[PDB]
């Protein structure tokens, strides 16, 4: 299932970071994922290719200029054809988590709009944007890294490209590393013991580090047992 | 106040996205920010430059191979000299928010370790890593985009590079956009009316979209008043 993602950005070359390297790079090369960028700078008509503009009401900072951005978005929509969801990467957006990723990944076509400066005109959000999404409650210099993050996350759902708990600890060679040994169970070859140990560790780590994540889960009987055991061992 | 960030990554060229463009690109060019990358691949000794290894206990997936990664980290620490905090970008880490960004930005030197595959050996975390940080509860293909995100966020705190509520809506030219007008107050030139309108909008948007953020705030008398007004107007 091919995925097409249109991107609107003043810095399209940043996206080489996902299109030319690693798992996402492979997805692009193998035509599993297509990423197409439009730069508002290319839709300007003045000599100096102006892409920013002053906010009504004054104050510091600039906004993205409406006409070049609007025209870039319209061009991306035309290329997408029917059914593309238009996303504005924004601190005022819905907070991205894995549930949200799975939801966005159901779309075969996405258009991602990346803001710079103090953002974009509110009326463009109303008229051009379907959904606003935030990758986190921290402040960045532009929407490009959030767009790249979202692309990487949804790309994992495309066939051929590759449960609520934190991961268990992992171990590889050597058997002893600065005096620290590998848990003997992992050397046992007992597949079922290994599975249960890993699940128990995941439950313990989630409880200790991110206990709010547990409250959102309906633990299985097995998970309830192993969590109880982990909590008992923790309390010695 | 110069910031130095050492990066450990199998895909160092991804970091061109922040070092060659925009605000962070300027910071690098002006020597406000230095980003130095070491690639574990360069610390391998076998013919095929192997950087992954099998997990004890079996199961699918690979881990980063310990020796090349350990050697890369040691080299970065040597370059950093005294006082560098070593960060592992990890889904099992502390959740990044702006408070966390401000905390990390107090460091003049950081080393960021980027994992690939199923991650890194737990004993390396114990022996080499100071803090684990996550940029969000979503699954990515590697630690590079999180590291880049963190760099961008902390870079904003460096002098010369450039309150808990969502931003107010912003408007720029034209005065009318597909029939939608700019709020008259923003055209008034009344600086104090404009300030209060923007603050009120911020409070309203936070309440409607992210009400949990409000509970974490000690609103000023003015903010309490404007929020009450916004809620009254919302209830018509
Ligand atoms: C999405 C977008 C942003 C952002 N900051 C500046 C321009 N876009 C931050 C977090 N999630
Ligand atoms: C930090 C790191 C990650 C991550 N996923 C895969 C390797 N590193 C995800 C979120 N925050």
């Amino acid at each position: 299932s091919h995925m097409w993602i249109g991107v609107i950005s003043l810095f399209p070359e940043m996206f080489k970071a996902i299109t030319e390297f690693g798992v996402t790079g492979r997805a692009v090369k193998h035509n599993l994922l297509k990423v197409e960028c439009w730069n508002p700078r290319d839709f300007t008509f003045d000599k100096h290719k102006t892409v920013d503009d002053r906010p009504y009401g004054g104050g510091p900072g600039m906004l993205m200029m409406v006409q070049p951005l609007r025209d870039a978005i319209h061009t991306a929509k035309a290329a997408a054809g029917e059914g593309a969801k238009v996303i504005y990467l924004s601190p005022q957006g819905r907070k991205l988590d894995q549930g949200g990723v799975t939801e966005l990944a159901q779309n075969q076509k996405l258009i991602l709009v990346c803001g710079r400066y103090e953002g974009i005109d509110e009326r463009l959000i109303q008229t051009e944007i379907d959904e606003e999404w935030s990758i986190g409650d921290y402040v960045l210099t532009g929407g490009e890294l959030p767009a790249m993050t979202l692309i990487d996350a949804v790309a994992r759902f495309i066939p051929g490209v590759l449960d609520g708990l934190l991961d268990c600890p992992h171990y590889t060679r050597p058997e002893v590393l600065e005096g620290l040994t590998v848990p003997p169970v992992l050397m046992s070859g007992h597949h079922e013991e290994i599975r249960k140990w890993r699940l128990k560790q995941s439950l313990q780590r989630t409880w200790l580090r991110r206990p709010e994540l547990l409250e959102g889960l309906a633990l299985t009987d097995e998970q309830r047992k192993l969590l109880k055991e982990a909590q008992a061992e923790h309390n010695s």
